Protein backbone atom coordinates (compact mmCIF):
# COMPACT_ATOMS: atom_id res chain seq x y z
CA UNK A 1 0.00 0.00 0.00
CA UNK A 2 1.93 3.16 -1.10
CA UNK A 3 -0.90 5.27 -2.98
CA UNK A 4 -4.47 6.44 -1.97
CA UNK A 5 -6.83 3.05 -3.46
CA UNK A 6 -9.69 5.24 -5.61
CA UNK A 7 -12.01 2.59 -4.27
CA UNK A 8 -11.35 4.04 -0.18
CA UNK A 9 -14.87 5.72 0.53
CA UNK A 10 -14.98 9.74 0.96
CA UNK A 11 -17.02 11.11 4.05
CA UNK A 12 -19.60 13.04 2.37
CA UNK A 13 -21.19 15.34 5.10
CA UNK A 14 -18.50 18.74 4.34
CA UNK A 15 -19.74 18.64 0.69
CA UNK A 16 -23.75 18.32 0.92
CA UNK A 17 -24.47 22.33 1.43
CA UNK A 18 -23.18 22.93 -1.87
CA UNK A 19 -24.12 19.70 -3.66
CA UNK A 20 -27.40 18.80 -1.74
CA UNK A 21 -28.35 15.29 -2.10
CA UNK A 22 -25.05 13.75 -2.35
CA UNK A 23 -24.97 10.05 -1.73
CA UNK A 24 -23.25 9.08 2.03
CA UNK A 25 -22.10 5.91 0.34
CA UNK A 26 -18.95 7.28 -1.83
CA UNK A 27 -15.67 6.11 -3.44
CA UNK A 28 -13.16 8.54 -4.50
CA UNK A 29 -13.66 6.68 -8.06
CA UNK A 30 -16.80 7.55 -8.06
CA UNK A 31 -16.13 10.97 -6.77
CA UNK A 32 -13.51 11.99 -9.51
CA UNK A 33 -16.14 10.37 -12.46
CA UNK A 34 -18.51 13.28 -10.57
CA UNK A 35 -16.23 15.81 -10.77
CA UNK A 36 -16.49 15.29 -14.40
CA UNK A 37 -12.54 13.41 -14.78
CA UNK A 38 -12.54 10.09 -16.41
CA UNK A 39 -9.20 7.82 -15.39
CA UNK A 40 -9.82 4.85 -18.18
CA UNK A 41 -8.21 2.23 -16.63
CA UNK A 42 -5.10 4.16 -16.78
CA UNK A 43 -1.88 2.45 -15.10
CA UNK A 44 0.33 5.37 -16.04
CA UNK A 45 1.87 6.62 -12.96
CA UNK A 46 -1.26 8.46 -11.74
CA UNK A 47 -3.37 6.07 -9.95
CA UNK A 48 -5.67 8.82 -7.67
CA UNK A 49 -5.67 12.73 -7.99
CA UNK A 50 -6.68 12.08 -4.30
CA UNK A 51 -3.46 11.46 -1.80
CA UNK A 52 -2.99 9.83 1.46
CA UNK A 53 -1.90 11.81 4.57
CA UNK A 54 1.85 9.89 4.28
CA UNK A 55 2.07 10.91 0.85
CA UNK A 56 1.41 14.82 1.48
CA UNK A 57 3.67 14.48 4.15
CA UNK A 58 6.48 13.51 1.92
CA UNK A 59 5.25 16.04 -0.57
CA UNK A 60 4.73 19.50 2.19
CA UNK A 61 6.86 21.63 -0.11
CA UNK A 62 3.87 21.08 -2.68
CA UNK A 63 1.16 22.42 -0.72
CA UNK A 64 -0.78 25.14 -2.05
CA UNK A 65 -4.21 25.84 -0.09
CA UNK A 66 -7.14 26.16 -2.41
CA UNK A 67 -10.74 27.73 -1.36
CA UNK A 68 -13.61 28.40 -3.89
CA UNK A 69 -16.51 30.41 -2.31
CA UNK A 70 -19.52 30.72 -4.49
CA UNK A 71 -19.47 34.70 -5.08
CA UNK A 72 -23.36 34.51 -6.13
CA UNK A 73 -22.16 26.74 -9.81
CA UNK A 74 -23.12 27.13 -13.66
CA UNK A 75 -24.94 30.72 -13.38
CA UNK A 76 -22.66 32.55 -10.61
CA UNK A 77 -19.40 33.68 -10.34
CA UNK A 78 -16.68 31.74 -8.36
CA UNK A 79 -13.76 33.38 -5.93
CA UNK A 80 -10.80 30.80 -5.62
CA UNK A 81 -8.61 31.52 -3.38
CA UNK A 82 -5.28 30.05 -2.84
CA UNK A 83 -2.38 29.80 0.37
CA UNK A 84 -0.65 31.95 -1.69
CA UNK A 85 -2.93 35.27 -0.98
CA UNK A 86 -4.19 35.46 -4.10
CA UNK A 87 -7.79 35.64 -4.49
CA UNK A 88 -9.13 35.27 -8.53
CA UNK A 89 -12.78 35.79 -9.53
CA UNK A 90 -14.25 33.13 -12.28
CA UNK A 91 -17.49 34.35 -14.28
CA UNK A 92 -19.20 31.53 -16.37
CA UNK A 93 -20.02 34.14 -18.75
CA UNK A 94 -5.11 39.15 0.42
CA UNK A 95 -5.22 40.32 -3.16
CA UNK A 96 -8.03 40.54 -5.15
CA UNK A 97 -8.61 40.35 -8.92
CA UNK A 98 -12.18 41.43 -10.54
CA UNK A 99 -14.20 38.89 -12.89
CA UNK A 100 -12.76 37.13 -15.75
CA UNK A 101 -14.13 34.08 -17.46
CA UNK A 102 -12.33 30.64 -17.15
CA UNK A 103 -9.85 30.91 -20.48
CA UNK A 104 -7.94 33.59 -18.49
CA UNK A 105 -8.54 32.85 -14.92
CA UNK A 106 -6.38 29.54 -16.03
CA UNK A 107 -3.71 31.14 -17.71
CA UNK A 108 -2.86 33.01 -14.23
CA UNK A 109 -3.57 29.89 -12.09
CA UNK A 110 -0.97 27.83 -13.75
CA UNK A 111 1.77 31.05 -13.85
CA UNK A 112 1.03 31.23 -10.07
CA UNK A 113 1.35 28.19 -9.23
CA UNK A 114 4.62 27.55 -11.40
CA UNK A 115 6.23 30.45 -10.23
CA UNK A 116 5.06 29.61 -6.64
CA UNK A 117 6.05 25.73 -6.88
CA UNK A 118 9.46 25.82 -9.57
CA UNK A 119 12.08 25.96 -6.79
CA UNK A 120 10.38 23.69 -4.39
CA UNK A 121 8.69 20.52 -5.98
CA UNK A 122 8.21 18.54 -8.97
CA UNK A 123 3.96 18.63 -8.16
CA UNK A 124 1.00 20.56 -6.75
CA UNK A 125 -0.92 18.92 -3.87
CA UNK A 126 -4.12 20.91 -3.21
CA UNK A 127 -4.90 21.31 0.35
CA UNK A 128 -8.31 20.96 1.01
CA UNK A 129 -11.31 21.86 3.45
CA UNK A 130 -13.98 20.39 0.83
CA UNK A 131 -17.18 21.90 0.63
CA UNK A 132 -18.26 21.02 -3.25
CA UNK A 133 -17.12 24.45 -5.15
CA UNK A 134 -14.02 23.84 -4.75
CA UNK A 135 -14.02 20.17 -6.58
CA UNK A 136 -16.97 21.72 -9.02
CA UNK A 137 -14.16 24.12 -10.17
CA UNK A 138 -10.95 21.78 -11.16
CA UNK A 139 -12.67 20.87 -14.26
CA UNK A 140 -12.20 24.60 -15.44
CA UNK A 141 -8.29 24.97 -14.80
CA UNK A 142 -7.19 21.14 -14.50
CA UNK A 143 -6.56 18.37 -16.96
CA UNK A 144 -5.22 14.51 -16.39
CA UNK A 145 -4.43 11.88 -18.03
CA UNK A 146 -0.93 9.54 -18.19
CA UNK A 147 2.12 10.79 -16.32
CA UNK A 148 4.10 12.83 -18.89
CA UNK A 149 7.54 14.49 -18.69
CA UNK A 150 8.52 17.81 -19.75
CA UNK A 151 8.72 19.00 -23.63
CA UNK A 152 11.94 21.29 -22.74
CA UNK A 153 13.67 19.64 -19.91
CA UNK A 154 13.46 15.66 -18.13
CA UNK A 155 11.39 16.92 -15.23
CA UNK A 156 7.57 15.72 -14.71
CA UNK A 157 4.95 17.49 -16.48
CA UNK A 158 2.71 19.59 -14.30
CA UNK A 159 0.95 22.26 -17.02
CA UNK A 160 -0.37 21.28 -20.40
CA UNK A 161 -1.31 23.92 -23.10
CA UNK A 162 -3.98 23.80 -25.24
CA UNK A 163 -2.52 26.61 -27.82
CA UNK A 164 0.65 24.15 -28.57
CA UNK A 165 -0.51 20.56 -27.56
CA UNK A 166 2.03 19.67 -25.40
CA UNK A 167 3.38 19.84 -21.66
CA UNK A 168 5.75 21.14 -19.10
CA UNK A 169 7.40 21.18 -15.80
CA UNK A 170 7.02 24.50 -13.64
CA UNK A 171 9.83 26.23 -15.03
CA UNK A 172 9.18 25.63 -18.67
CA UNK A 173 5.25 26.58 -18.63
CA UNK A 174 4.95 30.06 -19.59
CA UNK A 175 1.57 30.79 -21.23
CA UNK A 176 0.53 27.19 -20.49
CA UNK A 177 -3.28 27.35 -19.63
CA UNK A 178 -4.00 23.93 -17.80
CA UNK A 179 -2.55 22.65 -14.46
CA UNK A 180 -1.65 18.93 -15.55
CA UNK A 181 -1.89 15.96 -13.04
CA UNK A 182 -2.47 17.52 -9.73
CA UNK A 183 -2.58 15.93 -6.23
CA UNK A 184 -5.20 16.90 -3.84
CA UNK A 185 -6.09 15.92 -0.11
CA UNK A 186 -8.93 16.83 1.70
CA UNK A 187 -8.56 17.86 5.39
CA UNK A 188 -11.84 17.00 6.47
CA UNK A 189 -11.67 13.53 5.70
CA UNK A 190 -8.57 12.97 8.39
CA UNK A 191 -11.75 13.99 11.20
CA UNK A 192 -12.77 16.96 12.78
CA UNK A 193 -15.57 18.17 15.11
CA UNK A 194 -17.02 21.24 13.71
CA UNK A 195 -16.10 24.24 10.48
CA UNK A 196 -12.35 24.79 9.67
CA UNK A 197 -12.07 28.46 11.38
CA UNK A 198 -12.82 26.45 14.93
CA UNK A 199 -10.51 24.14 14.17
CA UNK A 200 -7.31 26.31 12.75
CA UNK A 201 -8.10 29.25 16.16
CA UNK A 202 -7.32 26.47 18.37
CA UNK A 203 -3.95 26.19 17.53
CA UNK A 204 -3.13 29.59 15.76
CA UNK A 205 -3.67 33.26 16.39
CA UNK A 206 -1.92 34.93 13.47
CA UNK A 207 -4.05 33.79 10.61
CA UNK A 208 -7.50 35.65 10.49
CA UNK A 209 -10.90 35.62 8.80
CA UNK A 210 -11.09 38.34 6.58
CA UNK A 211 -14.13 36.44 4.77
CA UNK A 212 -12.16 35.73 1.73
CA UNK A 213 -11.12 32.62 0.13
CA UNK A 214 -7.42 33.07 0.20
CA UNK A 215 -8.16 33.57 3.92
CA UNK A 216 -9.60 29.96 3.86
CA UNK A 217 -6.84 27.97 1.72
CA UNK A 218 -4.13 29.74 4.49
CA UNK A 219 -6.09 28.66 7.28
CA UNK A 220 -6.85 25.00 5.76
CA UNK A 221 -2.63 24.60 4.67
CA UNK A 222 -1.66 25.94 8.48
CA UNK A 223 -4.24 23.62 10.05
CA UNK A 224 -2.80 20.79 7.85
CA UNK A 225 0.82 21.73 9.20
CA UNK A 226 -0.39 21.88 12.90
CA UNK A 227 -1.61 18.28 12.33
CA UNK A 228 1.07 16.56 10.08
CA UNK A 229 4.31 18.76 11.26
CA UNK A 230 2.94 20.25 15.17
CA UNK A 231 1.40 17.50 17.30
CA UNK A 232 2.95 14.94 15.29
CA UNK A 233 6.44 14.63 14.57
CA UNK A 234 8.12 12.46 11.76
CA UNK A 235 12.05 12.64 11.78
CA UNK A 236 12.42 9.77 9.67
CA UNK A 237 11.34 11.55 6.17
CA UNK A 238 13.54 12.69 3.78
CA UNK A 239 13.02 15.45 1.64
CA UNK A 240 15.20 15.76 -1.75
CA UNK A 241 17.87 18.61 -2.10
CA UNK A 242 16.71 21.53 -4.01
CA UNK A 243 19.25 24.11 -3.04
CA UNK A 244 21.98 25.25 -1.08
CA UNK A 245 21.13 21.95 1.93
CA UNK A 246 25.00 21.31 1.90
CA UNK A 247 26.41 24.23 1.97
CA UNK A 248 24.23 25.89 4.71
CA UNK A 249 24.82 22.49 6.87
CA UNK A 250 28.45 23.01 6.78
CA UNK A 251 28.76 26.33 7.20
CA UNK A 252 26.48 25.38 10.24
CA UNK A 253 29.54 23.13 11.63
CA UNK A 254 32.30 25.62 10.85
CA UNK A 255 30.24 28.71 12.62
CA UNK A 256 29.40 26.49 15.72
CA UNK A 257 33.35 24.88 15.85
CA UNK A 258 34.72 28.60 15.23
CA UNK A 259 32.60 30.24 18.26
CA UNK A 260 32.28 27.78 21.00
CA UNK A 261 36.30 27.27 20.41
CA UNK A 262 37.07 30.93 20.58
CA UNK A 263 34.45 31.67 24.00
CA UNK A 264 36.39 28.47 25.43
CA UNK A 265 39.70 30.71 24.54
CA UNK A 266 38.00 34.15 25.57
CA UNK A 267 36.92 33.67 28.70
CA UNK A 268 38.31 30.12 29.85
CA UNK A 269 35.07 28.39 31.47
CA UNK A 270 35.94 25.18 33.21
CA UNK A 271 32.50 23.65 32.07
CA UNK A 272 29.96 23.98 29.31
CA UNK A 273 26.28 22.86 29.35
CA UNK A 274 25.54 21.92 25.93
CA UNK A 275 21.76 21.64 25.27
CA UNK A 276 19.86 20.25 22.55
CA UNK A 277 20.12 17.73 20.15
CA UNK A 278 20.25 13.85 22.30
CA UNK A 279 22.88 12.75 19.48
CA UNK A 280 25.18 15.81 19.60
CA UNK A 281 28.97 15.64 19.61
CA UNK A 282 31.87 17.88 20.88
CA UNK A 283 31.92 20.66 18.27
CA UNK A 284 35.58 21.65 20.04
CA UNK A 285 36.69 17.98 20.53
CA UNK A 286 40.50 19.41 21.68
CA UNK A 287 38.93 22.00 24.20
CA UNK A 288 39.83 21.11 27.92
CA UNK A 289 36.60 22.27 29.52
CA UNK A 290 34.20 19.56 31.19
CA UNK A 291 31.54 19.08 28.53
CA UNK A 292 28.35 18.08 30.18
CA UNK A 293 25.63 17.31 27.81
CA UNK A 294 21.81 17.68 28.15
CA UNK A 295 19.00 16.04 25.46
CA UNK A 296 16.10 17.93 24.21
CA UNK A 297 14.55 17.02 20.96
CA UNK A 298 13.72 20.21 18.47
CA UNK A 299 10.83 22.02 19.87
CA UNK A 300 8.24 22.25 17.14
CA UNK A 301 5.29 23.60 19.01
CA UNK A 302 6.13 26.24 21.58
CA UNK A 303 9.98 27.51 22.37
CA UNK A 304 10.76 25.11 25.40
CA UNK A 305 10.39 26.97 28.80
CA UNK A 306 14.11 27.33 30.46
CA UNK A 307 12.23 26.75 33.99
CA UNK A 308 11.19 23.37 32.55
CA UNK A 309 14.53 22.60 31.22
CA UNK A 310 16.62 23.78 34.01
CA UNK A 311 14.75 23.03 37.28
CA UNK A 312 12.85 20.43 39.33
CA UNK A 313 15.83 18.85 40.21
CA UNK A 314 23.01 16.71 36.19
CA UNK A 315 25.85 19.58 36.78
CA UNK A 316 22.68 21.30 38.61
CA UNK A 317 24.46 24.50 38.68
CA UNK A 318 24.08 25.94 34.86
CA UNK A 319 24.72 29.53 36.19
CA UNK A 320 28.52 27.61 36.62
CA UNK A 321 30.57 28.02 33.11
CA UNK A 322 28.92 28.84 29.60
CA UNK A 323 25.36 27.20 28.07
CA UNK A 324 25.15 26.27 24.73
CA UNK A 325 21.83 26.60 22.94
CA UNK A 326 22.97 25.47 19.06
CA UNK A 327 19.12 25.35 17.37
CA UNK A 328 17.48 24.46 20.79
CA UNK A 329 15.14 27.30 21.45
CA UNK A 330 14.03 28.34 24.47
CA UNK A 331 11.75 31.06 25.71
CA UNK A 332 14.44 33.03 27.41
CA UNK A 333 18.09 32.33 27.49
CA UNK A 334 20.48 32.78 30.47
CA UNK A 335 23.06 35.36 30.77
CA UNK A 336 25.57 33.11 30.46
CA UNK A 337 24.74 31.50 27.04
CA UNK A 338 26.10 31.02 23.18
CA UNK A 339 23.20 30.49 21.02
CA UNK A 340 22.19 30.18 17.23
CA UNK A 341 18.44 30.74 16.60
CA UNK A 342 16.69 30.15 13.56
CA UNK A 343 14.63 33.39 12.52
CA UNK A 344 11.36 31.81 11.15
CA UNK A 345 10.76 35.05 9.09
CA UNK A 346 13.71 34.17 6.75
CA UNK A 347 12.58 34.42 2.76
CA UNK A 348 13.81 31.29 1.27
CA UNK A 349 12.91 28.08 -0.51
CA UNK A 350 13.82 25.84 2.49
CA UNK A 351 11.51 27.84 4.90
CA UNK A 352 7.91 27.52 4.47
CA UNK A 353 5.05 29.15 6.06
CA UNK A 354 4.04 27.31 9.03
CA UNK A 355 1.42 27.63 12.25
CA UNK A 356 0.98 30.15 14.78
CA UNK A 357 4.28 32.26 13.30
CA UNK A 358 5.97 29.36 13.22
CA UNK A 359 7.80 28.46 10.11
CA UNK A 360 8.46 24.89 8.42
CA UNK A 361 12.26 24.42 8.01
CA UNK A 362 12.85 21.74 4.92
CA UNK A 363 16.47 20.65 5.21
CA UNK A 364 16.95 16.57 4.74
CA UNK A 365 13.99 16.83 7.41
CA UNK A 366 11.17 18.61 8.26
CA UNK A 367 11.18 21.07 11.59
CA UNK A 368 8.50 22.93 12.38
CA UNK A 369 10.01 25.90 14.06
CA UNK A 370 8.22 28.39 16.61
CA UNK A 371 8.20 31.74 16.04
CA UNK A 372 11.71 34.13 16.23
CA UNK A 373 11.08 36.48 19.36
CA UNK A 374 13.66 38.80 20.11
CA UNK A 375 12.40 38.87 23.61
CA UNK A 376 14.13 35.66 24.11
CA UNK A 377 17.84 37.43 23.46
CA UNK A 378 17.55 40.06 26.34
CA UNK A 379 20.74 38.95 28.72
CA UNK A 380 22.35 38.08 25.34
CA UNK A 381 23.76 40.52 22.27
CA UNK A 382 24.50 39.46 18.96
CA UNK A 383 27.54 37.91 18.27
CA UNK A 384 29.98 40.18 15.90
CA UNK A 385 31.48 38.36 12.57
CA UNK A 386 35.28 37.40 13.36
CA UNK A 387 37.50 34.58 11.96
CA UNK A 388 40.32 33.26 14.86
CA UNK A 389 42.57 30.48 13.71
CA UNK A 390 45.57 29.20 15.66
CA UNK A 391 47.05 27.39 12.89
CA UNK A 392 50.50 27.57 11.13
CA UNK A 393 50.80 30.08 8.24
CA UNK A 394 52.16 27.90 5.63
CA UNK A 395 50.41 28.19 2.21
CA UNK A 396 50.66 24.44 0.65
CA UNK A 397 49.55 23.23 -2.69
CA UNK A 398 42.65 30.50 -6.73
CA UNK A 399 44.59 33.67 -7.01
CA UNK A 400 45.59 36.25 -4.45
CA UNK A 401 44.76 39.88 -3.44
CA UNK A 402 46.31 40.69 0.20
CA UNK A 403 43.98 40.71 3.10
CA UNK A 404 43.44 43.78 5.21
CA UNK A 405 40.70 43.47 7.86
CA UNK A 406 40.69 44.16 11.37
CA UNK A 407 38.27 40.42 12.24
CA UNK A 408 40.80 38.17 10.94
CA UNK A 409 42.57 37.18 14.34
CA UNK A 410 45.56 34.95 13.42
CA UNK A 411 49.67 35.38 14.78
CA UNK A 412 50.10 36.88 10.86
CA UNK A 413 47.80 39.92 11.22
CA UNK A 414 49.21 40.60 14.67
CA UNK A 415 52.47 40.50 13.24
CA UNK A 416 51.16 43.10 10.93
CA UNK A 417 50.84 40.95 7.54
CA UNK A 418 47.74 38.34 6.85
CA UNK A 419 49.54 35.51 5.42
CA UNK A 420 47.88 33.81 1.93
CA UNK A 421 46.86 30.97 4.14
CA UNK A 422 45.14 32.57 6.79
CA UNK A 423 43.70 35.31 4.14
CA UNK A 424 42.15 32.20 1.76
CA UNK A 425 40.90 30.29 5.12
CA UNK A 426 39.52 33.87 6.52
CA UNK A 427 37.08 34.36 2.72
CA UNK A 428 36.47 30.81 2.75
CA UNK A 429 35.00 31.57 6.51
CA UNK A 430 33.25 34.34 5.65
CA UNK A 431 31.49 32.92 3.10
CA UNK A 432 30.20 30.21 5.22
CA UNK A 433 29.22 32.51 7.76
CA UNK A 434 27.36 34.75 5.08
CA UNK A 435 25.21 31.59 3.62
CA UNK A 436 24.75 30.51 7.19
CA UNK A 437 23.06 33.75 8.13
CA UNK A 438 21.02 34.36 4.61
CA UNK A 439 19.72 31.00 5.62
CA UNK A 440 17.74 32.68 8.46
CA UNK A 441 20.52 31.45 11.50
CA UNK A 442 20.72 33.94 14.42
CA UNK A 443 23.82 33.70 16.36
CA UNK A 444 23.98 35.47 19.96
CA UNK A 445 26.59 35.37 23.11
CA UNK A 446 27.09 36.66 26.43
CA UNK A 447 27.50 40.93 26.58
CA UNK A 448 31.49 39.89 28.03
CA UNK A 449 32.35 38.20 25.12
CA UNK A 450 35.18 40.44 23.76
CA UNK A 451 37.60 39.14 20.72
CA UNK A 452 39.97 41.51 22.04
CA UNK A 453 40.55 38.87 24.60
CA UNK A 454 41.75 36.36 21.47
CA UNK A 455 45.09 38.27 20.93
CA UNK A 456 46.88 37.25 23.70
CA UNK A 457 46.36 33.17 23.15
CA UNK A 458 49.24 34.21 20.44
CA UNK A 459 52.32 34.43 22.64
C1 LIG B 1 19.00 19.74 16.31
N1 LIG B 1 18.16 20.32 15.26
S1 LIG B 1 18.82 20.48 13.80
O1 LIG B 1 19.99 21.29 13.93
O2 LIG B 1 18.93 19.17 13.23
C2 LIG B 1 17.66 21.41 12.81
C3 LIG B 1 17.28 22.81 13.29
C4 LIG B 1 16.90 23.70 12.11
C5 LIG B 1 16.47 25.10 12.54
C6 LIG B 1 15.33 25.05 13.56
C7 LIG B 1 15.69 24.17 14.74
C8 LIG B 1 16.12 22.78 14.29
C1 LIG C 1 45.05 47.13 7.65
N1 LIG C 1 43.92 47.55 8.49
S1 LIG C 1 43.44 46.57 9.67
O1 LIG C 1 42.46 47.28 10.45
O2 LIG C 1 43.09 45.31 9.09
C2 LIG C 1 44.87 46.28 10.69
C3 LIG C 1 44.89 44.98 11.50
C4 LIG C 1 46.16 44.86 12.35
C5 LIG C 1 46.16 43.62 13.24
C6 LIG C 1 44.93 43.57 14.12
C7 LIG C 1 43.68 43.60 13.28
C8 LIG C 1 43.64 44.83 12.38
ZN1 LIG D 1 10.93 21.56 -18.08
ZN1 LIG E 1 -2.84 29.63 11.00
ZN1 LIG F 1 48.88 33.38 8.91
Amino acid sequence: PTHLSVDTKFKTEGLCVDIPGIPKDMTYRRLISMMGFKMNYQVNGYPNMFITREEAIRHVRAWIGFDVEGCHGTNLPLQLGFSTGVNLVAVPTPLMYKGLPWNVVRIKIVQMLSDTLKNLSDRVVFVLWAHGFELTSMKYFVKIGPERTCCLCDRRATCFSTASDTYACWHHSIGFDYVYNPFMIDVQQWGFTGNLQSNHDLYCQVHGNAHVASCDAIMTRCLAVHECFVKRVDWTIEYPIIGDELKINAACRKVQHMVVKAALLADKFPVLHDIGNPKAIKCVPQADVEWKFYDAQPCSDKAYKIEELFYSYHSDKFTDGVCLFWNCNVDRYPANSIVCRFDTRVLSNLNLPGCDGGSLYVNKHAFHTPAFDKSAFVNLKQLPFFYYSDSPCESHGIDYVPLKSATCITRCNLGGAVCRHHANEYRLYLDAYNMMISAGFSLWVYKQFDTYNLWNTFT
